């Protein structure tokens, strides 16, 4: 005994986890009533950050305090540790499948938005949500179904700690197999998932770097072609130029402000079809007379679509990184536990991580549990000014 009495250690790792605790119910709760008070913020998106949200209510309620008995090495029978040891992995599971299906929603908003609503629903997003819980629980308690090491219990721990039959020094690196921390539950259950997410946000970006040049590809041949029509020596020139815009116009056609948008492009492939005529006659000084129109049009219709469509567009960017900062600050706080947990596993030579570390990569992989109601709260403007008038009008 030259060290510092355990309690001492222990008292600070428990109190910072209860203080974790609570942080993590408060705001996730808030989250959660969030959603279920503003009809705003009801979409398949957010069933799963409710999914999400409920997953750090629990790592709070049972989670953290399974963690805290954990680190006293109390006398229990060998499975039963093996449970309260294994639940976390299921919150985290869960975590990955909502972050997952995040992802996966915001590609299929932006990669067909004509089919979205028709193909991701309310009532198929609840089924998949209670399908991923089911799993989730499969794959967290894994060991449960013989992958641990209660057939081999250390029973020089057991006696000097003056456990019973059966029983064992309840620590997590007892009961659950390193090889399966690694290989199954890091390597193919979090890592593997992770770097799909990382996919699917690539594709995500890329999609939108696409359609918003595009768009401003489009608007820049609208106006190049017009400046060609008004420099045109005879009518075949213009005829060229107007078979191209009334392509792009057809092409670009694929709610009151809907309304004047369709009665827009009306307009615009009319008076493209009216020029487009008069160029056939070879009357050439008609046919730019008829597509100097065009500029009528484009100044009250075509313009402001072009600008809605890529307002629309940075939403979904703004959206999708939210989306990706909330899969990223899970894989920050919770790499270090795993990173420390291959090297107890693959580096045998190495000494075994400190205990202070092994506390502070704890605290850290629950403080994940915390973080998402700030990142609503800062990023999404419908969450922020729901948070406050849930606050101004219960908590003050
Ligand atoms: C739905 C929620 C509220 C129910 C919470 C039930 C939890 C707390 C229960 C369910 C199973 C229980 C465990 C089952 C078996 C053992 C082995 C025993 O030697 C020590 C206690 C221990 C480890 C129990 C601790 C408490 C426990 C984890
Ligand atoms: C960006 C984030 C996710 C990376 C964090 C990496 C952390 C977890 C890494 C960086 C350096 C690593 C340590 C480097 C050296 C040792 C000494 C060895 O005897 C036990 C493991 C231990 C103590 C490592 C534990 C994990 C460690 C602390
Ligand atoms: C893309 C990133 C975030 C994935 C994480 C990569 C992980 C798997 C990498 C990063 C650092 C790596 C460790 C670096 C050093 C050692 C010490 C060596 O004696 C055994 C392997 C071991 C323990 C490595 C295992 C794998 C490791 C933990
Ligand atoms: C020594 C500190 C007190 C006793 C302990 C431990 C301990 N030792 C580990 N090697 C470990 N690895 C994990 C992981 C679960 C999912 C991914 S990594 N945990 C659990 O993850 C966060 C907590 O819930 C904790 O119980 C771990 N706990
Ligand atoms: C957003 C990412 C997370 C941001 C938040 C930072 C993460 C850590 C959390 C709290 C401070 C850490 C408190 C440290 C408590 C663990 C150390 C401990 O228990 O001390 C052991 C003792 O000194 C000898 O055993
Ligand atoms: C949401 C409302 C708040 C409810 C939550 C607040 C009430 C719980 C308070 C304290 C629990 C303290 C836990 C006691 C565990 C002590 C373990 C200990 O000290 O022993 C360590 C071991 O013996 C050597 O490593
Ligand atoms: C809001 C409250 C609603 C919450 C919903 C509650 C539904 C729980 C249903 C079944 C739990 C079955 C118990 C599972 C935990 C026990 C694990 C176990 O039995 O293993 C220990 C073993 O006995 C060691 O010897
Ligand atoms: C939406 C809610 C979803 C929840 C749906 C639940 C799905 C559970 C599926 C697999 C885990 C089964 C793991 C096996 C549990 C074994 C516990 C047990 O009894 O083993 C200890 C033994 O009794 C002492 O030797
Ligand atoms: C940043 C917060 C990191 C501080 C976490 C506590 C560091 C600590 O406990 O110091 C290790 C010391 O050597 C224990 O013996
Ligand atoms: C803040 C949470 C309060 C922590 C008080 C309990 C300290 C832990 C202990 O009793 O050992
Ligand atoms: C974590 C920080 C969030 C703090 C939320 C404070 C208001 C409480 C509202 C509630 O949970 O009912
Ligand atoms: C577990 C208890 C905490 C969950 C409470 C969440 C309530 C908020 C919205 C649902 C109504
Ligand atoms: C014992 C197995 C059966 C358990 C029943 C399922 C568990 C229920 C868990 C949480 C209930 C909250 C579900 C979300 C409510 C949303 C309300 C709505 O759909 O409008
Ligand atoms: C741990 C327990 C936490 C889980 C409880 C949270 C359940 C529901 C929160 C509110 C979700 C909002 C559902 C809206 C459904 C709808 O709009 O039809
Ligand atoms: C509202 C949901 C409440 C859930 C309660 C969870 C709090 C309890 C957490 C862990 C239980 C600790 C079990 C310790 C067993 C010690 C018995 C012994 O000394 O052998
Ligand atoms: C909603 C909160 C859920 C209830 C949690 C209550 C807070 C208790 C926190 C940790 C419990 C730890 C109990 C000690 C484990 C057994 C240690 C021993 O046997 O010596
Ligand atoms: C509400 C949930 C219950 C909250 C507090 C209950 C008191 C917890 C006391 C823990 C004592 C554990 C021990 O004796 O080691
Ligand atoms: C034990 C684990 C319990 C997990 C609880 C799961 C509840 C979390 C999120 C439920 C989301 C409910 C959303 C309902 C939307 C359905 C609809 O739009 O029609
Ligand atoms: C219903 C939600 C709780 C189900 C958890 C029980 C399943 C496996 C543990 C034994
Ligand atoms: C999932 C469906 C079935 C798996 C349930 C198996 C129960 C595990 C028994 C634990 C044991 O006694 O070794
Ligand atoms: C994607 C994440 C997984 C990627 C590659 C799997 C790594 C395979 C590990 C080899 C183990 C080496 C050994 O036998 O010690
Ligand atoms: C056995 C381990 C189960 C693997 C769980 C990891 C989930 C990975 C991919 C799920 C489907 C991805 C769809 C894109
Ligand atoms: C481990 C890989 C890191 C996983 C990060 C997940 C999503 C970030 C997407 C960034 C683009
Ligand atoms: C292994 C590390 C890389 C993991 C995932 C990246 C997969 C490649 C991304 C596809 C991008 C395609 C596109 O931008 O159109
Ligand atoms: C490993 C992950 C490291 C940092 C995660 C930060 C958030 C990643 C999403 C980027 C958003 C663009
Ligand atoms: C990102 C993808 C993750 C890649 C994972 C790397 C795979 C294995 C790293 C660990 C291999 C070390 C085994 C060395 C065994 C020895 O010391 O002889
Ligand atoms: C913030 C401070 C973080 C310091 C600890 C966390 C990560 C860096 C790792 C430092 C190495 C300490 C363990 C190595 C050893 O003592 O043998
Ligand atoms: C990418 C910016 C943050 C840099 C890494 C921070 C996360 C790792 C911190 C501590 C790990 C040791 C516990
Ligand atoms: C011991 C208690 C530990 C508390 C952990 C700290 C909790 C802080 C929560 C979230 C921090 C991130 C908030 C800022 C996100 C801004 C999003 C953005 O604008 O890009
Ligand atoms: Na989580």
């Amino acid at each position: 005994d030259d060290g510092a009495p355990p309690i001492m250690g222990s008292s600070v790792y428990i109190t910072v986890e209860l203080a974790i605790a609570v942080l993590a119910i408060l705001g996730n709760v808030l989250v959660c009533w969030a959603v279920w008070l503003n009809s705003n913020l009801q979409n398949v998106t957010n069933y799963f950050v409710v999914s999400l949200a409920a997953a750090d209510i629990l790592v709070g309620v049972l989670a953290i305090p399974f963690a805290i008995t954990i680190s006293t090495g109390f006398c229990a029978a060998c499975h039963g540790c093996l449970f309260i040891a294994c639940f976390v992995l299921v919150l985290a599971q869960s975590s990955i499948f909502s972050l997952l299906a995040i992802a996966i929603d915001r590609y299929i908003a932006i990669a067909i938005p004509l089919r979205y609503n028709g193909l991701v629903t309310g009532t198929r997003a609840a089924g998949i949500i209670a399908i991923c819980w089911v799993l989730s629980f499969a794959i967290g308690l894994t060991p449960m179904l013989g992958w641990n090491n209660c057939g081999q219990p250390k029973e020089g721990k057991a006696h000097s700690q003056g456990c019973g039959e059966g029983q064992v020094a309840c620590l997590f690196e007892d009961v659950v197999p390193m090889n399966y921390m690694v290989y199954f539950n890091f390597f193919a259950c979090v890592l593997v998932p992770l770097l799909l997410m990382l996919g699917v946000y690539l594709r995500i970006f890329a999609a939108a770097r696409r359609q918003l040049a595009d768009l401003e590809d489009n608007w820049e041949t609208l106006n190049d072609n017009l400046k060609v029509i008004e420099k045109a020596d005879n009518a075949a020139q213009v005829k060229d130029a107007l078979t191209k815009m009334r392509a792009a116009a057809l092409d670009a056609q694929k709610s009151p402000e809907m309304k004047d948008f369709r009665h827009g492009f009306d307009i615009l492939v009319g008076q493209i079809d009216d020029a487009l005529k008069l160029a056939n006659e070879g009357k050439v000084k008609e046919a730019q007379a008829a597509a100097e129109q065009l500029k009528t049009t484009r100044n009250a219709y075509i313009q402001k679509y072009l600008e809605r469509a890529r307002s629309t567009l940075q939403k979904e960017v703004h959206a999708a990184k939210s989306a990706a900062i909330i899969a990223g600050l899970f894989a920050l706080c919770w790499l270090p536990l795993h990173i420390i947990n291959c090297f107890t596993f693959f580096c045998p030579d190495c000494s075994h991580a400190p205990l202070w570390l092994m506390y502070l990569a704890i605290v850290l992989a629950h403080t994940n549990s915390v973080v998402n109601p700030f990142i609503y709260a800062y990023r999404i403007r419908e969450f922020r000014q729901t948070f406050r008038k849930i606050i101004r009008s219960h908590v003050l």
